[PDB]
């Protein structure tokens, strides 16, 4: 269907996250427990947010790097729908997290950061991974803009059969760049949370997506 | 010169962690808040363990992959001494985490796993990173992956470049002699201490073996 909209809750405490969710939870498709929230509060954040918003997809952005079975199970026992595994994890970390995900009718996304290869991407498909997150680092961005090499990479991932998420300092005005590509999800963190009107911001994203797709 | 001993608290809740620390806090050098504990309990795990053991080095194994300043600050505000940044992070993620660390009289380690390069290593040294963790994955280890000459070569090369090298990942007592003659900074044991019949004796055995081999 259309690209879904995800809000990143990169907040240090639950109450800070709820300042955002109370404005926009019904304005989005996916609620992300950001890595910062995972580290701030632990998996209770996942459990609490799914209990509040059981009708939304809850993504635990844990960036699992090792111990795939243990960490995925902790997230899925807390009622996560989706979890993230970082691309530099061993392939068996990804496989282990996926095996657990399937027990809970959930899913695993590979977070694509810095160096990764097309040979790895094929490893992920062969393993039954069907989601990747094309994830521009904020620390790179604080220093890196979007460009054709990103678009080229995103199309190639999509062609390989991944459902592709696009994220990393995304702004409303960025959306037209990805026109024509079957983007699975766009994530907005700061550009929703920190807007003068978070509700207006989310609605602008959904409006633009509807228009472009 | 003796390699130090670090216990990894890869426990899901604080009370499970404390079943281990109440036995071995004074039998090891470094208390690691494992990644699994960080995700289970959040950064309160760091604050609480440092409050219990303020004389010990407390390492938060957060495996920071992005937002290096924000995540490091959270750990350091929680009274961490050291924090980990994964090697596939942007170099500015590591730099940002180091800048914060320096505000708090702390330090950052790069976790070395999977693919990385000697160019990266020079980058880390150039940024002022003085510690790396030679970090074997338990999921590869579960697939049957063992310590060999490639590991020794790499560890000696990282040491020569000026890093203090930590060795970890399913470390067993019988693995130590493989590293004899290398100036290892720290050996981490998680499961081989926590899950022993006597965690105290397991820690003590690691310490005696290290004292003999070095
Ligand atoms: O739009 P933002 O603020 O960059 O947030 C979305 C990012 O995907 C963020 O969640 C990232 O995963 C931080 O590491
Ligand atoms: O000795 P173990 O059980 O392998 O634990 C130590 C590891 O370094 C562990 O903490 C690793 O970081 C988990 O990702
Ligand atoms: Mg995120
Ligand atoms: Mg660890």
């Amino acid at each position: 269907s259309l690209p879904m909209l995800q809000v990143a809750l990169d907040n240090q405490t639950m109450d800070s996250a709820y300042e955002t969710t109370r404005l926009i939870a019904e304005e989005v498709d996916i609620i992300e427990v950001g890595t910062i929230l995972c580290v701030g509060e632990g998996v209770r954040a996942v459990r609490d947010l799914k209990a509040l918003y059981p009708h939304k997809i809850v993504l635990a952005d844990a960036k699992i790097a090792d111990a795939g079975k243990i960490l995925s199970r902790m997230c899925f026992e807390a009622n996560a729908d989706w979890v993230t595994v970082i691309c530099c994890a061993d392939i068996n970390t990804a496989k282990g997290a996926l095996d657990v995900a399937k027990e809970f009718n959930g899913d695993v996304q590979i977070e694509l950061t810095g160096y990764w290869t097309w040979e790895q991407a094929q490893q992920w498909r062969d393993a039954g991974i069907g989601q990747v997150v094309y994830h521009r680092s904020r620390d790179a961005q604080a220093a890196v803009a979007w460009g054709e090499a990103d678009i080229t990479a995103i199309k190639r991932l999509s062609d390989m059969g991944f459902k592709v998420t696009v994220t990393g300092g995304l702004a409303l005005e960025d959306l037209p760049l990805f026109k024509g590509i079957p983007i699975h999800v766009f994530i907005a963190g700061r550009s929703i949370r920190d807007a003068a009107s978070p509700v207006e911001a989310a609605r602008q994203f959904k409006r633009s997506i509807a228009e472009l797709w």
